[PDB]
Order: structure tokens, then C-alpha cells, then sequence
């Protein structure tokens, strides 16, 4: 069965290794580089971006995280992790060619939930946002998963999940399993 790690540098893990184990996969908290090694998938979670890389470069997680995607692995940017794994205009990762920017609105008004269509989905899905980033655009290789009021909300590439909400901040975990059967299909064709 699925190892999924949880990249454990900053911010919550319990909810997205609880989202794992609830699909029915072994979740990992990733503490260091070499447990990369040790699991099939990674979710880049966390809540402050310039937090996130100035530990990643400390824990020297850059060049692993670049290894790690080479090796076909899937990587589930989410909220923060989205702006590790993309783009900026116009660092981090840059692997998922989507162009992010990181949140503008104060903390009073920073959050809100909105019911969501995602591709893959029958029923609505509550989109939990704090502090979204908002993706500012998508290239064409990047498969639009669901869009709220014109804005890209999740969107996948090959092994690259991105979305700029809180799928584990729910009892629904539908969009982990998503994420789980992105896991599942790469262990399958795995050599």
C-alpha cells in the first residue's frame, strides 16, 4: 500500500496525515530530505510561504524536492505549498506551470468558504480559503480541476496537484483521494 508524505517544515500536518490515513494510505510526516526516499507522494502544505522556503533552504529541501519530481513522483501543492511548486512573476520549484501570487487581503477578511464544481467530483465541494494565493494564470499543458467566479482555484499537471484551498480543513476528503488515486497510478506504472 501508499506511503503519501506531509512536508512537515512549518505549519499543520495533522489534518492532511489524517486526510491520508482516511483514504486509505499511510501518511508520513517529512522532517527531513532522505525520508523523500520513503514515500510514493508528497503534500506541500503550510501557511507562510517566505516562512516555508527560508526552511526548506535551511533543511536543504530544494535539490531532494527536485529529485523527487524527476522520479515521476506526485506532489500536491496546497494553499502555500501551491506557490512552492509553481511559478511567481514574471523562485521555489517552478514545476507546475501555473503563475501564482500570494494573498493581499488583510487578516480580518483574508478568509471565507465557497462550494466548489471540481472535475472528478459529483457533488459540490466546500472550498475552505485563508489566505489563498490566487493563481494568475495557467499554461497549456495544466488541466483546469475547478474555477471559482473565473479564478483557477485547482488545477493538475501529469504528476502536479495545485489548489489554493484548505482540502484537509473538511471531514470531505474527496480532493485528497483525488490526490491518492494520482498516487496510485503512478505506484502502478512504477519500474
Amino acid at each position: 500500500m501508499l506511503t503519501i508524505g506531509v512536508l512537515g517544515l512549518q505549519g499543520a500536518v495533522r489534518e492532511h496525515i489524517h486526510a491520508i490515513e482516511a483514504c486509505g494510505a499511510a501518511g508520513l510526516v517529512v522532517k527531513r530530505p532522505e525520508q523523500l526516499n520513503e514515500v510514493d507522494g508528497l503534500i506541500l502544505p503550510g501557511g507562510e510561504s517566505t516562512t516555508m522556503r527560508r526552511l526548506i533552504d535551511t533543511y536543504q529541501f530544494m535539490e531532494p524536492l527536485r529529485e523527487f519530481a524527476a522520479q515521476g513522483k506526485p506532489m500536491f501543492g496546497t494553499c502555500a505549498g501551491l506557490i512552492i511548486l509553481a511559478k511567481e512573476i514574471a523562485p521555489h520549484l517552478g514545476l507546475l506551470n501555473v503563475v501564482v501570487e500570494r494573498n493581499s487581503f488583510g487578516r480580518q477578511v483574508d478568509s471565507f468558504e465557497a462550494d466548489l464544481t471540481i472535475k472528478g467530483l459529483d457533488e459540490p465541494f466546500t472550498g475552505v480559503f485563508i489566505r489563498a494565493p490566487h493563481i494568475l494564470e495557467a499554461g497549456e499543458n495544466v488541466e483546469v480541476l475547478s474555477e471559482h467566479n473565473g479564478r483557477i482555484v485547482a488545477a493538475k499537471q501529469g504528476q502536479f496537484l495545485g489548489c489554493s484551498f484548505h482540502p484537509e480543513l473538511t471531514e470531505d476528503h474527496r480532493v485528497t483521494q483525488l490526490f491518492v488515486e494520482m498516487v496510485e497510478e503512478y505506484k502502478q506504472k512504477a519500474l
